[PDB]
């Protein structure tokens, strides 16, 4: 009879998290991942956040951001329609946030909660990334929210960019991360090369690939306008510069 989130992650089992998830998500499936944590220091609060196995329908209105994360303050419900609690590109997250001090009434306290949540969720994505198979599932569902985050989040960009995934000349069937791309780059390669296009088919046989394939340089394939734009906002990854081959 004690709020699940107030319990230590160690004492909670799956199915307990699953049932609790069903209880708040209007979803029948178990969550893809569960991020239960607590924050201490200047501000104190607990939270259980979930990443759905699949992107919800959300085809009722024009907008979308209707984050139904239940907001509690010392175990007493307050609202499931909080504002600025979590970024718009992350609205797909479901769960509960229980704060010790009143989120008040913009408010400052709310901002530090939002900051910790973003930090924890990136932490959850890198975790899902440990299983390239379960990560594909997550990418198929929220690759759009990730790209959106890389575009909206300048302070967490580099980190989020580590979540992008693309096909390449050396990554045909399976997708690859920009980190693995870097690792694969030969000693004399200084740039991360890529090419933009309407589709994979249209980009796979570009004559611009010849000057690279012959020098055994891997090249990424971007087919989404958001990925393209994102790359100009990223510029560099891990130190390497992003270069569009079609240009030069
Ligand atoms: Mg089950």
């Amino acid at each position: 009879t004690k709020p699940l989130w107030t319990r230590n992650p160690s004492d909670i089992t799956q199915e307990e998290y699953n049932a609790f998830y069903k209880s708040i998500s209007n979803d029948w499936e178990d969550p893809l991942y569960v991020k239960h944590f607590s924050v201490e220091g200047q501000l104190e609060f607990r939270a259980i956040l979930f990443i759905p196995k699949r992107a919800p329908f959300d085809l009722f209105e024009s907008k979308k951001k209707k984050n139904n994360i239940k907001l509690y303050v010392r175990r007493v419900f307050i609202t499931d329609e909080a504002e600025d609690l979590i970024p718009e590109w992350l609205s797909f997250v479901k769960g509960v946030v229980d704060s010790e001090d009143l989120p008040l009434n913009q408010n400052k306290i709310m901002k530090v909660i939002r900051k910790n949540i973003v930090k924890k969720l990136i932490e959850a994505f890198n975790e899902i990334a440990e299983d390239s198979e379960q990560f594909e599932k997550f990418y198929s569902a929220f690759s759009k929210n990730i790209k959106l985050g890389v575009h909206e989040d300048t302070q967490n960009r580099a980190a989020l960019a580590k979540l992008l995934r693309y096909n390449s000349t050396k990554s045909v069937d399976e997708l690859t991360s920009l980190t693995d791309y870097v690792t694969r780059m030969p000693e004399h390669q200084k740039n991360i090369y890529y090419i933009t296009g309407e589709s994979l088919k249209a980009v796979e046989k570009s004559p611009f690939l010849d000057a690279l394939k012959a020098k055994n340089f891997e090249v990424l394939f971007l087919t989404d306008p958001i990925d393209e734009y994102a790359f100009t906002q990223l510029k560099e990854f891990e130190g390497k510069t992003l270069v569009d081959i079609t240009k030069d």
